[PDB]
This record gives C-alpha cells, structure tokens and sequence, in this order.
C-alpha cells in the first residue's frame, strides 16, 4: 500500500488539533478549530490504519523489508504514535477509548523498538549511511508521545519514565547524527527527513510540559533555546532541503511544528516570552496549512498516493 | 593472577549488601542479609586485593600490559571501586577504617582516570575497535561511587563534584558506543561486557539519591525510564549476549543489577512506583543469586581461576 | 592581518576583569584590579577591531577562504564573542553603549552560526579530520555569552533561551570531538587549542550563575565537578600539549580559566567548596598571568604579530 511516511500526515493534524485544545479557555474559538483538525486527523488515521492492514494481509513482504531494513523500520514508530495522538483527542469525548487507544500505542511503540532498536546493537546491519533522522521516530518522539499520553490519563511518574527514555535516547543519538550530517551529503531522495531534526527540543518540552502540570521552568527555556537554534539551521537550510522540489515529504516538518504550537500555548499561559509564543503558534500554523494546501493540490492532480 | 575482570564478584556483592542494608528499617530482617552480603564481599575483596598484590610483585609485566592497553586499561578500576564499596560497608561497623578505604578508592580512581583515560586524546592508540562498554569503569562508574561513598562520610558538595563527573562522562561517551554496537558486531568473546551497558543509569541514579537525602525527584525517575529502556534492551539481546555459552563475564550484568536494587530501595521510601520497585529489587536480587549458583558451580569443576 | 585568533587575548581578559568585578563587595579593591584589566581587554579589542576590518577591506580574499574553511571559521565567532564581553565591561559607566555591543555581537553571533554551522550539515567539505575543540566557539561559547551579556540587561528569560541552545550544543559535539582525540592524534600546530576543551563546563556554569541570580545549585556543582575532571585531564596532557614549545596559542585556555574564575566567586559568594574556590580563582590568575607575561615577551621580541 500506502507508504508507511504518510502516517506522518495524521500525525501532524493530530499534534495540531491537541495545540489549539490547549487554548480554549484563553481562546475560546480555539476549541472548535481544535475540533475541526482533531476529527480530520482521526479520519485520516483511520483510513491509513484500514489501509496498513491491508497492506499486512496482503503485501506482507513489503511490511518485513521494511521491518528488517536499519533505516526504513522507524517509520513503522508513526503507527502507535499516531494511536496515542488519536488517543488524546478522543480523551475529550470518551476517556475509555482514548485510554485504549493509549495503552495499544505505548505497549505497541514500546514493543517496537526493544525489538527492533535493540537488534541494531548486535552489528553489521546498520551501517555510518544509516545515520538517519528517522531515527528519532522510535527512539525518541514515540516515548515522549507516551509520556504525555500517560500523564493525561493520570498516570505522571510512569510518563515520567517514559519522557526520561525518549530525553537520554535524544541526547544519546543526535550527536552521531550531526556528526554524520556533516560529512556525508544526506541524498535528496531522504533530505525531507532533516525536518524531524526540527523536533526532539520541541517534543521533549511539550510532553515535559503536559507531565508537570504546565510548570515553565529552568528545563523548559533551556530546551526552547536549543529548539529555536535548531529551526534558524533548517531555515538556512530549507533551499537545500528542497533542491530537487517540493514533496510531501516535508510532513517530516510537522512533528516539530506541532510541537512548537503545542509548547507555545504553555509559555503563553505561563507568561513567559509571549511575543516569541504567538510568532511560535502563528509561523507553525502557517507551516502546516502550507502543508495542507500543497497536499490537496497533489490528491488534486492523483499525486498522492503510489 | 587471577584475570582483573573477577573483581566484578565482590563488587557486585558488596553493592548488592548496600541495597539490602537500606531497606532495614522497612523490614528488619534485610540488616542480617546485607550484613552476610557485605561480609562475602569483604572476604572476597580481600582475597583478590591479596592477589593482585602478588600479580604486581611476581608478574608485573602482566598488569603493565593491561595498563597501556585502551581497552584492557578500563578493569583495572574495579579495584578502586570496589574498595570503596567494602569502604561504605564496613561504615556500619568502623567508620575511620570505612573512610580510609573510602580516600584510598576515590584518589586511587581519580589519579587512574587523570593519568590512563587523559592519555588517550593523544591519539594513534585507541581505536574504533576499542570502544567498549569497559570504558564506563574509569569513566563512569567510578566517579558515581566516590560520589555516593563521600557523602556517606558527609562531603556533599564534594560528592556532588564526582557524580557531575560521571553523569556529564556517561552522556559524553555512550553516543559514540552504541553507534560502534550499531556498525560494528561485538566478538563474542567480549560480548558478556554488554552487561556494562545496563549500568549507567542505575548506577547515576543510586549515587543521586544517597547525595539528595533520597529524594525521588524529576531527575530521578528520567534516570529510572531510561535505565528500564535500555534492561528491555539487553533482555532481547540476551540470547545472542550468551551465543557462545553462559560464563563469569555475566558479573558485569551486577553493577547495574545491584544499582537497580539499591535505588528501588529508595523509590519504595519515597513511596514512588512501588509496584515498579518491589519487581525491580526482586529481579535483581534473583539474577544476581543466579551468577552466584553459576559461580558455585564454575567453583566445583576447577573452572574458575585461569 | 592580524590572526583571528589574537582576539582570545582580548577575550581572556575581558572574562577576567568580569571575575574581579564580581568581587568588588567582598574584597573592594578587587574593583581597582576588575577596572585595569577590563581597560587593558577595552583597548586591545579596539586595536584588533580596526585591524580587521582593515583585513576586511584590503585582504577580503583572506577573510573569505577562513570563513568557508570547516576548521578555520570558528575562530570569526572570536569578534562578537569579544564584542559582548566588552560590552558587560563597559556597563559599569556607561549601561547604553554596553547594550548595543552585546546586541550587535548577540544578532552576529547568531547570525553567523545560522549562515555557517548549519551550512556544514549539507555534507563533503567538513571531514572528520575537521572535528576541532574550536568548534566550541561559534557553536558554544558564543550562546553563553549572549546568555550572560543579556542577563546583565535584564533578558532573563531570552538569556535562557540562548543558555540552553549553547548548553545542548556542548553535550551534542563533545562525545564525537573526544572519540575524534582519541583515534587521531592532533597535529603539533593544532594542538594548543586543546585548551579550548577547558571551557565548556566552566562557561556553562559561569553563564548559568549569572542568569539564576548565583544561586549555586545542583547543576552548578554537577558542572564543576566535569570541569574539574577536564583540567586534571588537560593539566596531564600539558607536556604533550606543548611538545613542540610553548606559544601563543595557549591563550586557547584562558576562556575556560577566566570562566573557572568568575565561576569561583559565585561558589565563594554563595559558601560552597570555598576551599576549592580561592585555589580555583588563585590558579587562573596566575595561568592567565603567565599568559601575559609570555605576551609581553613576544611582543618584545618582534615575534607577535605575523
Ligand atoms: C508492524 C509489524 C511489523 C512486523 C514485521 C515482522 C517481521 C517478521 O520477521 C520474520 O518472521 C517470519 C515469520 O512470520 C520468519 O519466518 C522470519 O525469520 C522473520 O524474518
Ligand atoms: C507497532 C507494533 C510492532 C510490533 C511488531 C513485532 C514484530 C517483530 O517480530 C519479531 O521480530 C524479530 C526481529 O526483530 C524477528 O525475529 C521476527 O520477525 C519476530 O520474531
Ligand atoms: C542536556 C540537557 C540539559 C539539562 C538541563 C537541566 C536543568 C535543570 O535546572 C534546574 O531547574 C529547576 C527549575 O527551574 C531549578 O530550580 C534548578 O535550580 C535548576 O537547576
Ligand atoms: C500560544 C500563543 C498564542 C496565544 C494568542 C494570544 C493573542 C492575543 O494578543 C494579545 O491579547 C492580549 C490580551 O488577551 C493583549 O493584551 C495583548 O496585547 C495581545 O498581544
Ligand atoms: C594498577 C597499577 C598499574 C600501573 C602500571 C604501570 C605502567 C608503567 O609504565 C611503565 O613504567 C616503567 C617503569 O616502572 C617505564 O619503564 C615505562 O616507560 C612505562 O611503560
Ligand atoms: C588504581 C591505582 C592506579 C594508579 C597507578 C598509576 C600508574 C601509572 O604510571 C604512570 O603512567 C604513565 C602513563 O599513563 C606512564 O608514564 C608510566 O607507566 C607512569 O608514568
Ligand atoms: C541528559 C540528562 C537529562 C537531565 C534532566 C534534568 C531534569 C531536571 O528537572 C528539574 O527537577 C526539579 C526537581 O524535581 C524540578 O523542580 C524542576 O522543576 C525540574 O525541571
Ligand atoms: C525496594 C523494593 C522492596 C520493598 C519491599 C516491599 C514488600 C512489601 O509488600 C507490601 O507490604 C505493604 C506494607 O508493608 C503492603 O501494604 C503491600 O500491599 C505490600 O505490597
Ligand atoms: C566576518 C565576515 C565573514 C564573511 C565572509 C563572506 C564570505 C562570502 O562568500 C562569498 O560572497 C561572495 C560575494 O561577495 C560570493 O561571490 C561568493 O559566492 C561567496 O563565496
Ligand atoms: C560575525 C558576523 C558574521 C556575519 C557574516 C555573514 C557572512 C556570510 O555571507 C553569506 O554566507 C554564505 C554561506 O554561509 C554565502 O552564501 C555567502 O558568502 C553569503 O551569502
Ligand atoms: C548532561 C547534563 C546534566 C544535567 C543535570 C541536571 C540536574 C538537575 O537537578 C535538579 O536541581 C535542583 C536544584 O538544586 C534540585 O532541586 C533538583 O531536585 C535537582 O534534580
Ligand atoms: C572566589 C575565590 C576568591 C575569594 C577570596 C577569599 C580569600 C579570603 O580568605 C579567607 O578570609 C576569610 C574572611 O574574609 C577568613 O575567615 C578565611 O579563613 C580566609 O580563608
């Protein structure tokens, strides 16, 4: 089917929707736009979790390549994550399916990767070339989706756990990752993937914020610096980036951005640079509806799918 | 003599009695398994003390061979960790002979680490291949324990010193260890040292709580959900870790195993996870009975020392 | 010209005339000595600017080939680094001219990483043989010293934005720089920039204790305590450091060493390891006085400038 990226796309809306959740009460418009995206978000993901497992029953060899491959397989990690954000926006309506979803995306996501990272360790598969962005995706962005999963259904020291795992995890991968970045020319065909680089300071802030009740501290301005610094390098970037054209690719994009719009609405409740918060929640909203809009127009000409 | 690695048997024992020891006034009963605990230690320690002494004397070739290497290097500080921890043991009992072996451990490892790990950034002697799991001995470990074991002797801020030592090592070398486990297959003959890699967190952990008073605070349980990701981690490697057969190398599994422990003491005190740390502190107390019945056993058919 | 990195000089006695002020109500004349040195750093700075833009405007070529080299460029970060410093010395008579040098060397420094330490992550002109402690400068050093310089104008919150970007910047680089010293020896002519190595943790710190007001908290002790693990390290590679004589170059040190000393009168200020306090401050001092002295031996010798 379906390529397993294109989850990427609920992702983002999902993310999105959650962000403008976080404003009703300053806002409260924000809750029916919140509304809007979060059902859209979960449509798509229910169609591409039909599709997915059609692709299981019936391609299922396209499915363990994918697997066994030492780059392809974190793109599997945007299956439970997408649950788990589903997961969240349904709490608002039925906090017994939202817990469900919840739980099947954490056991599944953690399942995953003390699969599937692990055996990396055992040598010779991976190699330097398979030094990819992606990788964040199981290794990172998926503990902290549990963490905060977690802590909305109560549960905030074992988020904790979880939000120490995707923390380390992040800090413990990103310096081989830039390393590499910067000997090895990332091959057009994968440089849309520079925009997950954009999310770990972004993601890590906003499940930190969701576990500690929205407390901006210390720990949080210090990981917004380094998550501004990081979106001025991909700014510079972006030309290079998209040398070989648009794609939809740049979805890549939307984990951070939606993390930044997330993480802004906190600052601002907390008071906290509320200039740098709106230009935050307004650059990541028109990012996304870029995203949007350049997604349309691809279904528009039959682009969009294989 | 005896291989330098067999330290990793009173080390282990001797953290695990501290474990023990501070669960005693929660129940009673544990003061008599970790003073048994920590008297084995004590003996063994002593034995292998005496005979590294006559390795020094008699076949000082040996150890200087093991000094220079970048690898074998890395075991030589078990033996001042180990001393310390006989050190915080023998506290309970004789608190000046507890902080002479304590002094002697921290100036030993610390002039060990100053002169050896230094000496590598001269480049041409390390190489790729030599980055194993063995480095966080000199590196990591050994630092934490000098931090837990000053402030047992009431040095603070002293001890606060070391354990930023370790944790700013640990996060500083593990990126580039495990992208060597990712490219590079681990012979087996040295696979057993994985057991290492479950340390750090635990080990970082256990040293925080006893400077903090045990306060389980934010820091600690992202060391905890960390330190449980990567023990899921080497659950699934197990199997390929003992590929070649199970053997006295798994003592490198206990000083993460015994650092488990201890810190579970101290979650359950602070009536955090306690489900979380009565499995954890069951876990390892098991596997660490399981090494010594496996040890036992080497013991009985003459297959223990060289 | 002049080599860009002479501006060290300026920057090493700028960051100590920034020690001695924060003495100034313990020890009054420390204000006196704070006054001369920061006099002293005003006007060297001032003569190098001129030289370089008078390198800029007749030796561009020379200016563009340093700026495009994936070693040579980071000693430029030198100029606004310095022109901050400058900036916090000059806030004591005059606080309108002091805001616009830390603002001009604040938006440069940023924009300069932006254009130039982003653009080596398109890959195949950084090399691995590239991986220099001077990486520090733009990536590192410069996020805390606009950190600092905007604490002093009263930007807490953006200071912790530019901390924590310089923060996370040193943890990222550091693991591959150390794994790099290890494997591949440093040629002779680049060796005293090792001294680089020094500064991290102490700049860390040293900027922290400047935003948080001084209060010498746990993480201010957890950086100390790596910083010191670096100097005994440093201190024993110093005989190889300087193989091939002693030059001008060791002013690479006095960031870190200024910094261990500005760092030290807030650990002394706030009664934490005051012991290690005046030997850490005496011994910066004495080390960046030797530096001087050195200088003023050079320069008397005609061998200064190229
Ligand atoms: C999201 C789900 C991804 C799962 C991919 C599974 C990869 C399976 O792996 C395969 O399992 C087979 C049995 O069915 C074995 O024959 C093979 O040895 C093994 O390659
Ligand atoms: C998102 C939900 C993911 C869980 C899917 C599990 C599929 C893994 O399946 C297992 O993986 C092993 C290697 O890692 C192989 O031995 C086999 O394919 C199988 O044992
Ligand atoms: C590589 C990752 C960087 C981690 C930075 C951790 C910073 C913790 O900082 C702590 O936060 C608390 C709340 O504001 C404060 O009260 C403490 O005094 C402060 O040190
Ligand atoms: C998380 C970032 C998005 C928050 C949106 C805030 C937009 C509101 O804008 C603000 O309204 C204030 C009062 O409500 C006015 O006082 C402010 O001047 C104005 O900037
Ligand atoms: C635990 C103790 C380990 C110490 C190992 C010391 C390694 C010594 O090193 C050797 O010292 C000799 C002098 O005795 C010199 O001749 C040699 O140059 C040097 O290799
Ligand atoms: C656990 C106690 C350890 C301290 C032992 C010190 C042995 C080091 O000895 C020194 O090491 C140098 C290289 O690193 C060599 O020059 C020589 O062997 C010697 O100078
Ligand atoms: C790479 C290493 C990860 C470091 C994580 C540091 C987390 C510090 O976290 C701090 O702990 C305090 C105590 O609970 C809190 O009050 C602070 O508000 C919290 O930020
Ligand atoms: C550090 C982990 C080990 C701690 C051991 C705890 C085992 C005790 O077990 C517990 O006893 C409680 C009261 O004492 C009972 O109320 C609990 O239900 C029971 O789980
Ligand atoms: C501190 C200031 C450093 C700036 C160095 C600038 C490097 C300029 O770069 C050059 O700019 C030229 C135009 O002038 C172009 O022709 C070139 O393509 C480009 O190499
Ligand atoms: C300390 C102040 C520094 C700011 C100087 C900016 C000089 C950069 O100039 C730019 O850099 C690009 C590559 O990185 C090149 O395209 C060109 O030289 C130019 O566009
Ligand atoms: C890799 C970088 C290491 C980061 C270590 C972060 C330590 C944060 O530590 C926190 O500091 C506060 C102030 O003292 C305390 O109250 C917290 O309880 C303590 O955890
Ligand atoms: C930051 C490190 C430099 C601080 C300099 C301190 C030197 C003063 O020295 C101290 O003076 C005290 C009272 O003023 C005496 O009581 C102490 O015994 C003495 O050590």
């Amino acid at each position: 089917p379906l390529p397993t990226g294109y989850f990427g796309i609920p992702l983002g809306l999902a993310a999105l929707s959650l962000a403008w959740f976080h404003l009703e009460n300053l806002f409260p418009a924000a809750r029916m736009v919140s509304d809007v995206l979060g059902i859209v978000a979960s449509a798509v993901w229910i169609l591409f979790i039909l599709m997915y497992a059609y692709k299981l029953r019936y391609y299922f060899e396209e499915v363990r390549a994918e697997y066994h491959s030492p780059v392809r397989f974190s793109f599997i990690a945007l299956i439970p994550i997408t649950t788990m954000l589903v997961g969240d926006i349904l709490y608002r309506w039925n906090p017994l399916i939202a817990e469900v979803l919840i739980w099947i995306g954490t056991i599944g996501q953690l399942l995953f990767s003390t699969l599937r990272v692990s055996e990396l360790w055992q040598g010779g598969v991976f190699e330097q070339k398979s030094t990819h962005p992606s990788f964040y995706l199981p290794a990172v962005a998926a503990n902290f989706t549990s963490a905060s999963s977690l802590a909305l259904l109560g549960y905030h020291d074992l988020g904790y756990l979880f939000f120490g795992a995707g923390m380390i995890a992040w800090i413990i991968f990103e310096p081989v990752l830039l390393q590499h970045l910067r000997i090895s020319s990332l091959e057009p065909q994968f440089r849309a993937t520079m925009g997950i680089v954009l999310a770990p300071a972004f993601v890590c802030v906003s499940a930190y914020l969701s576990i500690n009740h929205g407390e901006v501290d210390t720990l949080a301005k210090i990981l917004w610096g380094y998550g501004f610094l990081q979106l001025f390098f991909l700014l510079r970037l972006f030309p290079w980036i998209v040398e070989k054209g648009l794609n939809i690719g740049l979805w890549a994009f939307s984990l951070g951005l939606a993390s930044m719009a997330n993480s802004a609405t906190a600052f601002y409740h907390g008071n906290v640079l509320q200039g740098v918060s709106i230009f935050a929640f307004v650059f990541s909203n028109v990012m996304i509806g870029l995203l949007v809009l350049m997604t349309i127009y691809k279904l528009t000409k039959g682009q969009f799918f294989l």
